[PDB]
């Protein structure tokens, strides 16, 4: 009643696979966040009337946005936690684990439910990301690629892009990634900070 669904991980990262420095981002790109809100919040116009989309975030991250912007708007949030008493407000939901999340998922947004889900994506940090490379129905990366090897402290744990994982991981074409996010998308680099970022998705087989 649960794996059914596939899983797409969405993540901002350096060339070196650099995430994250000091408990933030390593960069300030309000446009490259545009497009994280707008991959992560698109629903097909048919289905939009009552499904949505879903942004799985680890504990770290989730405390990582400030609080103007969280919950993250137009999506069912889930925060990944040991700590059963952290209070999320607002009804916000939380799971010990990544199936753990799936389960309560499929729980809460059943057939006896007026919202549907759409799309499950993981947006992050490294240790969420870990379990998801790990499981099972995850076959599809949103990747943003940062082209400075900006200094960072925590990473991204498979080096997807590399060599030794291309007989499992591939690149899409760029109007395969439009296809796929349902709209127009910034095609090539892009500068907004003094170095060059791009949009890429990535795929395997399940
Ligand atoms: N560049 C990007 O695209 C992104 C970068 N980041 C960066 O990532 C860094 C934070 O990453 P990280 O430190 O790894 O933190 P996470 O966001 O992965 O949160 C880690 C915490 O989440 C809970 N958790 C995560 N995974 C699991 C799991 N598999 N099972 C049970 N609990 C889990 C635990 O919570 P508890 O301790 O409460 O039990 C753990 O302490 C920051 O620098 C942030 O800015 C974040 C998202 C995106
Ligand atoms: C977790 N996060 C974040 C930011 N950009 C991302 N970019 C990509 N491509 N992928 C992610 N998972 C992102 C997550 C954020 C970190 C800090 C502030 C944010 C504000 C609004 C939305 C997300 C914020």
């Amino acid at each position: 009643m649960n794996q059914q669904k596939s899983l797409t991980l969405i993540v901002a990262l350096t060339t070196s696979y650099g995430i994250g420095r000091s408990n933030s981002l390593p960069w300030k790109l309000k446009k490259e966040i545009s497009y994280f809100k707008r991959v992560t919040s698109f629903v097909p116009t048919f289905d939009s009337f009552e499904s949505m989309n879903v942004v799985l975030m680890g504990r770290k991250t989730w405390e990582s946005i400030p609080l103007q912007f969280r919950p993250l708007k137009g999506r069912i949030n889930v925060v990944i936690t040991r700590n059963e008493s952290l209070d999320l407000g607002n009804g916000i939901h939380s799971a010990k684990s990544l199936d753990h999340a799936l389960e309560l998922l499929y729980r809460t947004y059943g057939s006896e439910s007026s919202v549907q889900i759409n799309r499950i994506f993981v947006i992050g940090g490294a240790q969420l990301y870990k379990a998801a490379m790990d499981h099972p129905k995850l076959d599809r990366i949103m990747a943003t690629i940062i082209y400075k090897d900006i200094h960072c402290d925590v990473f991204f744990p498979l080096k997807f892009r590399d060599k030794e994982w291309s007989s499992v991981w591939k690149k899409e074409k760029h109007s395969d990634l439009e296809s796929w996010v349902g709209t127009k998308v910034p095609h090539g680099k892009i500068n907004e900070d003094g170095f060059d970022y791009e949009f890429e998705m990535w795929t395997r087989d399940l």
